[PDB]
This record gives structure tokens, sequence and C-alpha cells, in this order.
């Protein structure tokens, strides 16, 4: 079933979420599955449940081709509880992000190029992946919904903020 | 004539605009009169010339009533040549702006609580006030446009900045 997307403003954006601790069960299967089908039809690259207004740690992201990013290698479709990030280098890169939260925008962001991730997948099993690039900037951006944070306050040039069928910036 | 206000991510709204040099003239009349009319259809209570990709020093701004700020004390229609701002004391001020350029959103700004601002009206006469409060707020925002500068990189607490169909802060 398809939920609302909630938008930046909403204060339910803004919580740090609880812990999933219903893994391996027919509610969060059910919920995953709703977080994908809505990832889906709003075209999202990830989704984080706090945008659907469920506040707990969990969030789904992947794809094989992206109309928003027609520029970017295939991310693994993953359905992730309880992540933590661990940058395993110092190198931070630019690169465009957007929000289905934020309709309309997009900004340069500054992520780590290079991570690892932990945590379980909905049946429980756990999950470790180091991950560079566009499937690491995936990661931590829909992580930072999961601790009360979107884009806009780590924007570094705010010439890069602007509406998407507008903006010229390289 | 109402004009097309451009949008954020527009380069136009990001350059140093020059002065204006044609005080008392028929074809500044002209540009300052389709100011204050598209400020008018689009609910503005400011409008700066580079919103309508026009690069010169100049923006008009005032009201009686305003639909987005039901709350504010009247300001002045006012159209203002070659601007230049002087703040009276330290105060800062948080406020709620929005802006015509970014349609649909709204955050929290500080700005000076009081200042001075100097120029020309449009036939050459000079214009020098001091202003507190919201009408201050507008002068400093349109003059922000002047330089290159919007809203967004002054907001301190993100958790103000959202849509405005949505947002509940105080
Ligand atoms: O604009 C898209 C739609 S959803 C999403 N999550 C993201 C994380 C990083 C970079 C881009 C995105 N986007
Ligand atoms: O949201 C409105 C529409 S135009 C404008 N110029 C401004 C300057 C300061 C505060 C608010 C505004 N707004
Ligand atoms: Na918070
Ligand atoms: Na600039």
């Amino acid at each position: 079933m398809i939920r609302d997307i909630i938008r930046m403003g909403d204060k339910r954006l803004l919580r740090v979420a609880p812990q999933v601790t219903n893994l391996g069960s027919a509610e969060l299967h059910a919920l995953v599955s709703d977080m994908f089908e809505t990832m889906g039809a709003a075209h999202g690259v990830g989704l984080a449940a706090p945008q659907i207004a469920v506040d707990l740690q969990l969030m789904v992201f992947g794809f094989e081709a992206s109309e928003r990013y027609p520029e970017a290698p295939a991310v693994p479709l993953t359905a992730l509880a309880n992540a933590q990030i661990e940058p395993l280098s110092d190198e931070m890169e630019n690169g465009w992000e957007g929000c289905l939260s934020i309709p309309g925008l997009r900004a340069v962001i500054p992520r780590y190029r290079y991570i690892r991730y932990r945590g379980f997948a909905p049946d429980g099993s756990p999950i470790e992946r180091e991950a560079e690039g566009f499937h690491a900037r995936v990661v931590q951006h829909e992580y930072d919904h999961l601790v009360g944070r979107l884009y806009p306050s780590r924007i570094e040039n705010f010439d890069t903020f602007g509406f998407d069928d507008v903006l010229s910036y390289d």
C-alpha cells in the first residue's frame, strides 16, 4: 500500500527514531513492502521510514535505473533496519541530492566517498557492506532522516541549491 | 505589465547588480511600474529587480494588508534605487520569511531589528529612512537579492525551514 510522504516542515521528520525490534515479523514485512511501493511510485532512490511518519530506524533504497539520476550505477534493492554508519576514509565528495519530502529542489552536498554500513534485513539476518560513491551517499542521506536531519543543513555552497527545472550549475 | 518571476537556481539571482543610472526617466518608471504590478499579482511584500531577471540595484516593497503576513504593520509602498543599508544597533531578531523565487517554503531568519536605508526614488529624489522590525527585515531581504544572496544561506535553525502548509514551529 502506497503511503503519504510527509514534507519538510512536519516535526516528524525532525525526531530521533527508535530501533526496530520486530525483525522477522509480518508487521515489519508489510511496512517494508509499503516503503518499497511508496519509494517506487514517487521515483525515489531511497526512502526512510520517518518520511512516511513511521518513527523507526528503517530505510529502503536501491534501483537499476533512476529517472532522476540517469547518471548513477545500480544500487542493490535493500531494506535496512538499525543502520549504523562508519566513514572508511576522510575523502569527502560533492554530488547532487534531492529528497521526496522536499519536492522540486536539489543541491550539491558533500558526503563521505567511502563508508561501511551495518544493520539487519527485515528477516533479521545481519547486513554489513562497504559502499562508495552514490551507494554510500544514498545510505548516508537516508540515515540522516533517522536522526532528524535533512540535506539543506548540509549545504556548503548555496549557489547550487534551487529548483530542478531551473538549475544549471556544474 | 506583469513579468516572469525567476526561481531559485537561476544564475541571474546570484549576480551583483550594477547601479541604476536612469533616475527620472520613462524607462525606469515603466520598469518600476512593472515591478509593483508583478509584486502585486504574486502577493509579494517586496520584489527585487533581479527576481525579474533585471540586473539593477532596484526593489519595490510595501503594503497595507498582506495575505501571507496577516500579522505585520503597514509598510509604505516604496520603490528604491541604489539602496545602501546600515544597522543602527546590533540587536538581531528572528522572524519568518518566504520569497517569490522560492515558492511554497518559509524559514525563520535573523535580521537587524534596526536599520537605516538610503537611495533614490525613481524620480531621483533621495530617500533615507530609519526602519525597525518587519519594514527593516523586508528591506534587508530585498537588498540581499541585489548582492546575489537568498534567505536559505541565512538560516541558523533548519528545524524552521519547510513548506508553508505543513510547518508548525513557534
Ligand atoms: O532525488 C532523489 C529522490 S529520493 C532520494 N534519496 C536520495 C539520496 C541521495 C541522493 C538523491 C536522493 N533522492
Ligand atoms: O513571503 C513574502 C513574499 S515576497 C517577500 N519578501 C519578503 C521579505 C521579508 C519577509 C517576507 C517576504 N516575502
Ligand atoms: Na530534531
Ligand atoms: Na554569486
